[PDB]
């Protein structure tokens, strides 16, 4: 779930931003999302949005299921195997956790105009 | 000392980067500095410098000095009060922490090519 998610996030990035911060990042760091994504870190949002689409679609629930993972020194990783829409939900979270931990944020990218720009 | 300005800069930003990240970004966060500072951030780093060539000139050893504060949840402060070659030196350090942790990190200048731009 996003609660989960949020976990990731700050495994990843040592807390280094509040998960907030990628809430309202570019076109598709946020609810939606359409466009071009306007650099490395809004690529990553994109992935994760077509990652939980995928999720849905196969009956999934991606924001309603509470997934097994551990947060290492070496960042998080996911836990389940035998339950695989967990796994799959999971999966899809820690890419994106790492992804914004390894991108760029670029500021003036942070609630942009989504109208205008995407 | 810097190892107390290292301090006071993560007190001020609860850790979000690291204290090497301000050593080598625009034309003054670093050693030198001439120039026009590039942005903010190194306009915080600007002001510490000439804040640092005061302290010198006042024969107060800004690199040399072990001065008293603490951090708080409130951020970092300083504590010297009788000692005032201890209390210039941290209210240089104290200041530019806040700047610091107030001023946006733009990625674009860290590690710039000073000689082509400052």
């Amino acid at each position: 779930n996003l609660v989960q998610f949020s976990y990731l996030i700050q495994c990843a990035n040592h807390g280094k931003r509040p998960t907030w911060h990628y809430m309202d990042y570019g076109c598709y760091c946020g609810a939606g999302g359409s466009g071009t994504p306007v650099d490395e870190l809004d690529r990553c949002c994109k992935i994760h949005d077509d990652c939980y689409d995928e999720a849905g679609k196969k009956g999934c629930f991606p924001k309603m299921s509470a997934y097994d993972y551990y947060c290492g020194e070496n960042g998080p990783y996911c836990r389940n195997i035998k339950k695989k829409c967990l796994r799959f939900v999971c999966d899809c979270d820690v890419e994106a956790a790492f992804c914004f931990a390894k991108a760029p944020y670029n500021n003036a990218n942070w609630n942009i105009d989504t109208k205008k720009r995407c």
